[PDB]
């Protein structure tokens, strides 16, 4: 099941079983898809900006603490977050 | 893995026995039990399930939450005017026989 | 076959499990729940207020992991969905807690939880 995670600090990317790879490691915090399909973005800040490629998707400040959703993301699409955060491949139909 | 989208525009119904059926645009009908994720994009108004307001939205925003769903819920996106880059789809998760 | 998941209420239900073996979840007490596996879990639920609720106590209803509150409501007069999805460790515990017992509507409330992967990462 295609996943990864960064990291906390200090702890970088980590990854699990991108064969062939869903997602690609950019820099810090940001990673680039691979691969069309649903994703589930979590993450944490807490005991902030989410970025889908040039536009913010979600702004953490606020009843609960947990980052991200589920997106559709395709080949070339990137997610940076500008405390942790990771991502899952849900499914890749048809179709997207 | 069973799933369905709409949109955006001017694709319509795309899907992937089935747990859904389409109704008309934007609209679908929930043909099995089970824990649902509803997911979409409205790119700038209210989501309802058995005409009862879910969601209601007002930059663009993300339609969905994950709901168990039951043999004949609807499931519906609705516009005050038509006046898109706005899509709405929904995965299946699970069937426990819990959830009935 | 799976996903392990759980679903407390909406009452007279209690505690209901799927996919238990082997098992990733415990029960501890009502509407609280202990993980026995490390875990990618999706937490979700519908919290149904008594929008004439008016007692003493204020108003409030929380999620919470461990002793971390990770969703709050204090909005009693809609239906509002709970949870998210979180990295889980065994004896990690997951709990949903009213100020008063009767701030909720608890035959229209329930919470439930799927593990969607353990990556052979987290911890």
């Amino acid at each position: 099941p295609c996943m990864a995670k960064f990291g906390p600090l200090p702890s970088k990317w980590q990854m699990a079983s991108s064969e062939p790879p869903c997602v690609n490691k950019v820099s810090d915090w940001k990673l680039e898809i691979l691969q069309n399909g649903l994703y589930l973005i979590y993450g944490q800040v807490a005991p902030v900006r989410l970025y889908k490629n040039k536009d913010m998707i979600q702004t953490l400040t606020s009843k609960i603490q947990n980052v991200g959703g589920t997106y559709e993301l395709h080949v070339g699409d990137t997610i940076d977050l500008i405390t942790y955060w990771g991502i899952i491949l849900l499914a890749n139909p048809q179709f997207i």
